[PDB]
């Protein structure tokens, strides 16, 4: 959508996007992501990931009003998968819990993308 790469967020798009994000919050396998990763459960992981990121993390930038186009929200958000399946092997349950919250957000995302006009 062309809408998503030029058009500005404004307040009212922000309602759904804390929505989307209070969505991904609330899943049972967002557990692994709702804070920073402590680098005592991963002790090389912040010399290792250049940008770690978490739905926290989002949740004061959402709330601050830190994202201007919805592609910057969606990248953040990619961050957070993308990191955890370059740090943890395939057969991580981090990584299975990014493949279903990735999935689940495309869903969610999809559901904002369409009822941005109305
Ligand atoms: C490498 N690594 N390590 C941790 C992590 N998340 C995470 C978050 C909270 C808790 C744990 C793990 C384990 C026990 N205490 C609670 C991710 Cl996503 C990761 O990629
Ligand atoms: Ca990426």
């Amino acid at each position: 959508d062309a809408m998503t790469v030029l058009t500005p967020l404004t307040e009212k798009d922000y309602e759904g996007l804390k929505r989307v994000l209070r969505s991904l919050q609330a899943h049972k396998m967002a557990w692994p992501f709702l804070e920073p990763v402590d680098p005592n459960d991963a002790p090389d992981y912040y010399g290792v990931i250049k940008e770690p990121m978490d739905l926290a993390t989002m949740e004061e930038r959402v709330q601050r009003r830190y994202y201007e186009k919805l592609t910057e929200f969606v990248a953040d958000m990619t961050k957070i998968f993308d990191n955890c399946r370059y740090y943890n092997p395939s057969d991580s349950p981090f990584y299975q819990c990014a493949e279903v919250l990735e999935s689940f957000f495309v869903q969610k995302l999809k559901g904002f993308k369409a009822s941005r006009s109305h």
